[PDB]
């Protein structure tokens, strides 16, 4: 049985913390599906980069449920995700089935928009803190990966290898992040 | 003034190795053209992300020429850069002007198949150095990026963020990529 991830890709993502965090869970044996919250068009990230979704995120949501739900970053791109009714059920079903949530960057407040994992301790990009803190809903954490039972945050692009890895390890276990961790060459 | 930068997109690419670089680039401030090696249509990179080039690379060679051309890795991506005759006459011409050309992965091996920078340091993938060093016309080195002149070349993935940022040192300055590198969250 393999495990499955949601990757939930809106105008104005990261492409960074998108694409690392495919790539690495494909290493790792996952099957991510790369839904566009707008439908099956291409993309558009926050750097031009423009990728074509896998799905659209309305016939993604039919297949799941998935062991984890990601959300890029990318300050308009997760505005997008904050905005959206389809993510807000997708993310509230994940919570109620006890599913991993993770989150980079800008993303997790996301989180915050959904009313969706009050009470953990969670991390973001520096520029988001206030963004996410409004409220006091959350402890903020300036740990480069954060992971507060079901809900997994990280910091920034150059903290997706290791918030990918940390997914890789809730869902694969130990010894797999450690096998695709190597021929990365990360420091 | 801008500096111009070219990354060639072939199937089969390390689509971090493509993604990373370019946007670093384009946060400093380089006007980037992602040119797609087989025509202007979405290429499926090495972890299935398919990304859609700015441009064919026909087009892209005829806006010329560059202050760096950039080779990503996917050994796969890498041996169809190895056979292209269009990817020859760009790093060719690129050299004879003194130009930055940058290689990261199993990118480097292309710089063997068009016999560019014999006599450099460089550095590969680990599992791409037999192929580097076939002949001995390269010195290898193990370090994370390495530069000997105009050859620029690093290890993998996760040394693409450093990759990147000599890209950037060398052609817009320590001081921009330093405040571009801030925003990222690096190790």
């Amino acid at each position: 049985a393999s495990k499955r991830a949601l990757v939930i890709l809106a105008k104005g993502a990261e492409e960074m913390d998108t694409v690392i965090p495919v790539d690495v869970m494909r290493r790792a044996g996952i099957k991510v599906t790369v839904a566009g919250l707008a439908g099956k068009d291409p993309v558009q990230c926050s750097r031009d980069v423009v990728i074509c979704p896998d799905a659209s995120l309305e016939d993604a949501k039919k297949e799941g449920p998935y062991d984890v739900v990601v959300l890029p970053g990318g300050n308009l791109g997760a505005q997008n995700l904050s905005e959206s009714a389809a993510v807000k059920e997708i993310l509230k079903e994940q919570e109620n089935r006890k599913g991993l949530i993770a989150a980079i960057c800008a993303g997790p407040t996301a989180l915050l928009a959904h009313e969706i994992g009050f009470g953990s301790k969670v991390t973001t990009h520096p520029l988001a803190k206030d963004k996410m803190m409004n409220g006091g809903h959350y402890t903020y954490s300036e740990n480069r990966v954060e992971k507060d039972g079901l809900i997994l945050t990280s910091r920034g692009p150059g903290t997706s290898f290791e918030f990918a890895l940390a997914i890789v390890e809730a869902l694969n276990g130990k010894e797999v992040a450690a096998q695709v961790k190597a021929p990365l060459v990360l420091k």
